């Protein structure tokens, strides 16, 4: 389970102390917001540096399933292994985050859910409605794992140029609440 991931961390999201994993903590969220724009789904990501150094990651694609009726939605952020025999998910995210909250807007409602250290708060829970469909996702890395939890935005901007060029058309805005500083990536092809 996620325990493992906890106790040998850099062996999931790459090195604690260089970083290499805090910044893959970043790019393993982001890239599902990727796929949702590859598949045909999303036009708009953005990625907050917030004071506290936590970030946010928000799409405008289907949002996760919620399939009730232990949500879908929670068996992505919280399970390790998927069965059987590259990238290792967000649940290692989820893991390395003391807090870390999910909000999904889907068929006309808001849902949520909150974890720390990957463990579930509460059920994922109808919270409102919306208009839109999309995903959020909050994360604050545990200062127990990275002990420099200082991202950086030339490592961040860097990668995301890269991934502007795969999907032309998608707006990809980097926002660094920290400095007031943010940019629009956006490739057109
Ligand atoms: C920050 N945004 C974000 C984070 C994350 F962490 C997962 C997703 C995400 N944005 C998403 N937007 C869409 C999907 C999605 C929705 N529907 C499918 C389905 C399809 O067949 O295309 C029906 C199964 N796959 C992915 C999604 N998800 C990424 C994994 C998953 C899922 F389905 F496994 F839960 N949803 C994410
Ligand atoms: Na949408």
């Amino acid at each position: 389970g996620l325990d493992a991931v906890r106790k040998r961390p850099g062996m999931y999201i790459g090195d604690t102390d260089d970083g290499t994993g805090l910044h893959h903590m970043v790019f393993e969220v982001v890239d599902n917001s990727i796929d949702e724009a590859l598949a045909g789904y999303c036009s708009e990501i953005s990625i907050t540096i917030h004071t506290d150094e936590s970030i946010t990651v928000r799409d405008n694609g289907r949002g996760i399933p919620v399939d009730i009726h232990v949500s879908a939605a929670e068996v992505i952020m919280t399970v390790l292994h998927a069965g059987g025999k590259h990238g290792v998910g967000v649940s290692v995210v989820n893991a390395l985050s003391h807090e870390l909250r999910l909000t999904i807007r889907r068929h006309n409602k808001v849902w949520e859910q909150v974890y720390h250290h990957g463990v579930p708060q509460f059920p994922l829970r109808e919270v409102g409605e919306t208009d839109g469909s999309g995903t959020e996702v909050h994360f604050k890395p545990s200062p127990e794992t990275f002990s420099n939890i200082h991202f950086s935005w030339d490592i961040l901007a860097k990668r995301i140029r890269e991934l502007s060029f795969l999907n032309s058309g998608v707006g990809i805005l980097l926002r660094d609440e920290r400095t007031g500083k943010e940019e629009l990536f956006k490739y057109e092809g």
